[PDB]
């Protein structure tokens, strides 16, 4: 899976973004040098840069479905299904068809969708013919008492508004009645259980703090007194034109803390991390 992004600060922003992008709200997951957007990444990425199961934020597509007590629908199954659509991401079910009387050819179908839902069927028919991806359900030599199966794909384009559609088999009064969700919020675990998060001077948003006015850094560790964001910052970087800490360290209340390493040998060190060195 592949992810996409760009300077990525939130775990809905990484979500969507693409459906190969998950967020990893471990806490101090960004070292030094390293800004919110790392957090955004495929799975085995952030999986190998150290962030747990637990830490992975990945919502997904899927379908839930229920069945009425079944006396009120003889011939299509289930009555009701409800979607959560992550964007780009299909999510699909199986609609059964039960033929009683009836047709010997039979069509699956929707109502008419806005253009940010995409639907395709699969017609797994009783006579060996077998349809797929196709804008509706199609089977030929439908028998009575033998079930057909019909794999609906729902896929959205973007975070969509709660909606329902229905799925008709045409010709038949019976309805497959479907709720569509959103999957674009992420559940991360928030500041409750613990004052001390964020220095207890910000908010604690899916591994990030948003620090308290007159606090910056990571872990809103520093307090800025009257001293301007800037003028703590001039003293991390070495020219206008430059980045902070040459991007390898954090400006920690108006001092680079250069990233360490675990390889032999190998040493950031100077006033703006500037010397990288292979033979320490
Ligand atoms: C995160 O890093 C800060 C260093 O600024 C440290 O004080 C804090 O205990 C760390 N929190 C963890 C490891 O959960
Ligand atoms: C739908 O049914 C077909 C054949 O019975 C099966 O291959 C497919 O996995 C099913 N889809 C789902 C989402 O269960
Ligand atoms: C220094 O660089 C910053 C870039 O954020 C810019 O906003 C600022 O105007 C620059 N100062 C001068 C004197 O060029």
């Amino acid at each position: 899976q592949e992810c996409t992004k760009f300077k990525v600060s939130s775990c809905r922003e990484c979500i969507e973004s693409g459906p190969g992008c998950t967020w990893c709200q471990k806490l101090n997951f960004t070292g030094p040098g390293d800004p919110d957007s790392i957090r955004c990444d495929t799975r085995p990425q952030l999986l190998m840069r150290g962030c747990a199961a637990d830490d992975i934020m990945d919502p997904t597509s899927l379908a839930e479905t229920q069945e009425d007590h079944n006396g009120g629908q003889k011939q299509l199954s289930p009555q009701k299904v409800t979607l959560y659509l992550r964007p780009g991401q299909a999510a699909a079910f199986n609609v059964t068809f039960r033929r009683a009387k009836l047709s010997s050819r039979v069509f699956l179908d929707h109502n008419a969708l806005p253009d940010t839902l995409k639907v395709t069927y699969d017609s797994f028919c009783s006579n060996g013919v077998t349809h797929r991806n196709q804008p509706r359900g199609d089977c030929d030599g439908v028998q009575i008492n033998v079930p057909i199966t019909f794999q609906v794909k729902v896929t959205a384009t973007e975070c969509i508004q709660e909606q329902s559609f229905v799925i008709r088999a045409l010709g038949f009064t019976d309805i497959v009645t479907v709720q569509v969700l959103p999957q674009c919020e992420c559940r991360c675990r928030d500041q409750s259980r613990d004052r001390s998060l964020c220095h207890g001077k910000g908010f604690l948003e899916c591994g990030i703090c948003r620090c308290d006015t007159g606090y910056i850094g990571k872990n809103c560790e520093c307090q800025t007194q009257g001293r301007s964001s800037q003028e703590l910052e001039g003293s991390c970087r070495k020219d206008n034109n430059s980045i902070i800490c040459s991007g390898l360290g954090d400006c920690v209340c108006g001092q680079c803390l250069c990233h360490t390493s675990d390889v032999p040998g190998k040493l950031i060190y100077g006033q703006y991390c500037e010397h990288h060195h292979h033979h320490h």
